[PDB]
């Protein structure tokens, strides 16, 4: 998910600042570099896993804060069989998530007129892919994997008049429903958004997956995975649109949003992983997530009886280079602490845009040499984008490889 795109996904990968490319770092691989998945103790894992995800976000004075938590799950398994490993698991996991609630100005019409509608959003992508990894000469590990995604989201978003009218100017917004609702929404009124069998407004495209992996030294290994662009399909579902008077007065249609061209654009990373001492570990890996590749428009449409509504978002996101060294350290045959960093290279309360910089903290706690646990939780750095306003995430996770 992360609601831009970045790096780092896995129990001990995000301890490790996100690096991934060089070396091991659970079943999560599959989703990251299968070819390091070669890398796993003999056997067939199956880990457990606890993603989570929490923004603070606080937008202006009008104060406006960001709670007023998602988890999702991580079943994986990694069989082996001679130079072959298989691979198979479920992802899910949020990223976008706010909920200002129906009482700041977010929710006050124009004219600042308290209306009663909320204000949120939550964004949960359920990857699952099927990949494997090969060991070709003890030193390349070919590896790939082909996943179903699934996109769900669910907005709760108010657009005062001024908005609506910038919307209308820019050539963005097209629709029927505009002109009529025009006149009852007035200069001093606010349109407003909500999704919520029920559609749920949700996607299912494909992603894809390819890496490799080379044993330069005995102590330094060098990395690469391609990840093509996912294909999501449209976000499908029942919607209520609202228009509201200069004055509170509430018309509601419902109908059907369908949102178009949800980009998850391709990257592509390299790295290493050092190893100049027989406890001390380090990582290091470049990403590169190719947007300004992305040309065309995202489009919201929305349709009801009385008639539409339409809006149009062409892209124009230029690249994402996302630099991230890690490490870990062994505090004997049994905790392993590790801790890395990642620095990264519109004000719309409800989509915060992602951070740059990020610290992240985690170790490993073994216990049976047959069964592992690893702890991580990352820091989303503080970061400040009329309205100022600025957040800063927590991620956590945890995942339970019972090495079968
Ligand atoms: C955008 C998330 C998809 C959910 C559909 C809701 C669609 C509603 O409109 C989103 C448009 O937000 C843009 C801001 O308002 C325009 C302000 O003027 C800025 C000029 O660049
Ligand atoms: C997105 C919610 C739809 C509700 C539309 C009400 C917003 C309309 O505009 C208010 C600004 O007034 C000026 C617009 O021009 C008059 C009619 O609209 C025609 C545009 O093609
Ligand atoms: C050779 C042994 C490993 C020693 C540490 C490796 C550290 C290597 O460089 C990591 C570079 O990436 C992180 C830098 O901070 C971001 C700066 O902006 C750069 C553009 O991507
Ligand atoms: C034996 C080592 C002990 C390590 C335990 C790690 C587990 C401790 O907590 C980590 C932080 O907790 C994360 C999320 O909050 C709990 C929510 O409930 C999740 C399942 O539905």
């Amino acid at each position: 998910t992360q609601v831009f795109d970045l790096e780092g996904y896995g129990a001990i990968s995000r301890a490790m600042g996100g690096t991934s490319s060089s070396y091991y770092t659970g079943n999560a691989a599959l989703i990251s570099n299968p070819a390091t998945l070669s890398f796993a103790p003999d056997g067939n894992q199956f880990e457990l896993g606890l993603d989570v995800v929490t923004t603070d976000i606080k937008v202006h004075g009008a104060e406006a804060k960001s709670s007023t938590p998602y988890v999702g799950p991580q079943l994986s398994y990694v069989a082996q069989l001679d130079d072959w490993r298989f691979g198979a698991g479920l992802f899910v996991s949020s990223g976008l998530g706010t909920e200002y609630g129906s009482k700041s100005f977010l929710s006050q019409t124009e004219n600042g007129i308290q209306t009663s509608f909320d204000n949120s959003s939550r964004l949960i992508v359920l990857r699952a892919p099927i990949g494997f990894s090969y060991q070709a000469t003890s030193k390349l590990t070919f590896g790939a994997s082909v996943d179903l995604v699934w996109t769900s989201l669910n907005l709760e978003l108010l657009l005062p008049s001024s908005q609506v009218g910038a919307l209308t100017a820019q050539g963005n917004l097209s629709g029927g429903l505009v002109p009529s609702l025009a006149g009852f929404v007035g200069t001093g009124g606010a349109a407003h958004f909500s999704l919520s069998a029920g559609g749920a407004v949700d996607a299912v495209g494909w992603g894809g997956r390819l890496g490799l992996t080379y044993k330069l030294t005995d102590n330094t290994v060098l990395g690469a995975m391609y990840n093509f662009k996912t294909s999501v399909g449209d976000l499908e579902g029942k919607a209520t649109l609202s228009a509201i008077s200069g004055d509170g007065a509430v018309l509601p249609l419902d109908g059907d949003i369908r949102v178009k061209n949800f980009e998850m654009p391709a990257s592509l990373t390299l790295g290493l992983a050092h190893q100049f001492n027989e406890r001390w570990v380090v990582a290091a890996d470049i990403k590169r997530a190719y947007w300004g590749d992305v040309m065309d428009s995202m489009n919201v449409a929305f349709i009801s009886q009385l008639g539409g509504i339409d809006v149009a978002l062409p892209h124009r996101y230029q690249d994402i280079t996302v630099a991230s060294i890690g490490t870990a350290y062994k505090y004997n045959n049994d905790l392993t602490l590790r801790a890395g960093y990642s620095y990264a290279q519109l004000i719309l309360p409800v989509i915060p845009a992602y951070l740059k910089r990020h610290v992240t903290f985690g170790g490993e706690y073994d216990f049976d040499k047959d069964s592992r646990i690893n702890l991580a939780i990352s820091f989303g750095l503080r970061e400040r984008v009329m309205l100022r306003q600025s957040h800063s995430q927590i991620n956590a996770v945890v995942s339970y490889s019972k090495n079968f």
